[PDB]
RNA sequence: UUUUUUUUUU
């Protein structure tokens, strides 16, 4: 299919609501709603994609735009004019599916679309209803069935779990389908899930299996995505529209970027203590942040320190994976409201989330994939605030900050070295109430993550499984101690002949 | 001795 690039431009003309309502794009009622919500204008995507994404033109469209700036309105702005231009066409049947890689950003989405609904009543009429897995799937059948929505939200799991049972009554006259965070969605492990999704809904469809029409949104995107989409997307043509220059960095200029350097993965953890203790001691406790971790297990671990350091100053909030989904949605409500606080977390949190005003990222180690850097950082700079984001890291994970400018053309301005005294080292080290076990648990984890990272971050095999691994004797106070294991253990590690086995571990079978 | 997420509360 046919590609149409549609390049950022210096001296466009500026689109408000009101030129659109004018022009007969919008419909007062969709206007009114976004007037009140008083945005000084549209942002650079919104200006971008709302008329093309409306268009009667047969495509799809890709759209890249920087972390924080509204991409989630530019695609339920035209949602709703089509539910609006359609109103008396299936008007109990789901229009519009929208489908997100977590699911907090799925309910983020829907209470966002409920903003829309709050500025004015008269959208009430087209419903909405998520549908993401650790809710109850029968409250949420019903709900599907008392409100009839026109627009699905969902993650993937439980969407395909939905559609194998409920395709035919609620989703066989879907007219868009968004994936957010289009990149996230087709790699490994949710690419075939989409193709999935992409499939059962074309071949339900009352009007043809061509009718759907696909919108892809992301701050990480490029011309390679269309490929991978390729089997997901069914129009001729397709258009991308982009508001960042095509060698400019995908990360957001106004994040203020530095990365401190250890060297040992473990001096990450004092180095982010003795930063957070001097922004808390500076800015008077007036201090919103998000520090980042490798793994679940590592998460709450960092949690547990962060807590005996710093609950008497802020609320600690642990946000991954393993929390209940009731708790993960609690926090994320808690979190958003919050003047201050630390979120502790895995890359649940790398993408799409919103909390306002967050001053600081931090990062212990890096991120799951390369485009989360970018991500995570963004989670501070959104909606024209500043921010700033601190990496920290050790020696042996330099290749990740290098690959960043080969692969991203992201070049950290501010870098300096960390070395912990040995008086901050006591004072982490003494309250950890973790057994020896527990500490193994979370550097087996770390060991694990850090391996599947190898090829991607271009780390040395070598120098950075026996650096992680370490991490045990560091913990426990002792650094010739290595991590305790069985023969069969290191047999399905497979490194039962390896030196970087042996070193890392001792057979105390 | 589940590396980040992602149905199985259908
Ligand atoms: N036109 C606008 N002007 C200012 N802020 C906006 C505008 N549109 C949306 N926002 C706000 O910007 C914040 C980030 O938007 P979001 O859609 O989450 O960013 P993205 O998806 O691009 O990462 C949200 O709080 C949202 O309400
Ligand atoms: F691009 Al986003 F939250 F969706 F930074
Ligand atoms: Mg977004």
């Amino acid at each position: 299919s046919k590609l149409i690039h549609v390049p950022k431009e210096d001296n466009s003309k500026e689109v408000t609501l009101d030129s659109l309502l004018e022009e007969g794009v919008l419909d007062k009622e969709i206007h009114k709603a976004i007037t009140r919500m008083e945005f000084p204008g549209l942002t650079p995507v919104q200006q971008k994609t709302i008329k093309p994404i409306l268009s009667s033109e047969d495509h799809d469209v890709i759209a890249r735009a920087k972390t924080g700036t509204g991409k989630t309105f530019a695609f339920l702005i035209p949602i709703f004019q089509h539910l609006i231009n359609t109103k008396f066409d299936s008007q109990y049947m789901v229009k519009a599916v929208i489908v997100a890689p977590t699911r907090d950003l799925a309910l983020q989405i829907e209470a966002e679309v409920k903003k829309i609904h709050d500025m004015n009543y008269g959208l009430k009429k087209y419903a909405c209803v998520s549908l993401v897995g650790g809710t109850d799937f029968r409250a949420a059948m019903n709900k599907m069935n008392k409100l009839r929505p026109n627009i699905v939200i969902a993650t993937p799991g439980r969407l395909i779990d939905v559609l194998e049972k409920y395709s035919n009554k609620f989703f066989r006259f879907v007219d868009y389908k968004v994936l957010d965070e289009a990149d996230r969605l087709l790699e490994i492990g949710f690419r075939d899930d989409l193709e999935t999704i992409s499939g059962i809904l074309n071949e339900k469809n009352s009007k043809s299996a061509d009718n759907i029409k696909t919108l892809l949104f992301s701050a990480t995107l490029d011309d390679k995505v269309q490929k991978l989409a390729n089997n997901i997307m069914n129009k001729k043509e397709c258009l991308f529209l982009d508001t960042v220059d095509k060698n400019e960095p995908e990360a957001h200029e106004r994040i203020d970027q530095s990365v401190v350097i250890s060297e040992k993965f473990a001096n990450s953890i004092f180095a982010a203590v003795e930063h957070i203790k001097k922004q808390i001691k500076e800015r008077d406790s007036n201090y919103k942040a998000i520090i980042f971790a490798p793994t679940v297990k590592f998460t709450s671990f960092l949690c547990s320190i962060l807590k005996n350091e710093f609950k008497k100053d802020l609320p600690i909030l642990e946000f991954h994976g393993k929390i209940t989904q009731n708790k993960r949605t609690s926090l994320v409500k808690r979190f958003k409201k919050d003047e201050s606080g630390i979120l502790v977390c895995t890359d649940v949190g790398a993408r799409g989330m919103d909390f306002p005003n967050v001053h600081e990222v931090l990062q212990i180690g890096v991120p799951s994939e390369l485009a989360n850097y970018i991500h995570r950082i963004g989670r501070t700079a959104r909606s024209g605030k500043e921010g700033s984001s601190v990496l920290f890291i050790c020696k042996d994970e330099l290749p990740f900050v290098r690959e960043l400018e080969d692969a991203k053309n992201i070049v950290i301005a501010k870098q300096e070295k960390y070395e912990p005294s040995e008086e901050i080292k006591s004072e982490v080290l003494e309250a950890v109430t973790e057994e020896p076990e527990d500490i193994s648990d979370i550097v087996i984890s770390l060991i694990s993550s850090y391996r599947s990272c190898i090829k991607e971050y271009r780390f040395s095999e070598r120098r950075i499984l026996p650096e992680i691994a370490s991490t045990y004797g560091v913990l426990l106070n002792d650094p010739q101690l290595k991590i305790p294991v069985s023969r069969r253990f290191l047999d399905k590690l497979g490194l039962s002949r390896s030196p970087i086995g042996k070193a890392m571990f001792e057979i105390r079978d």
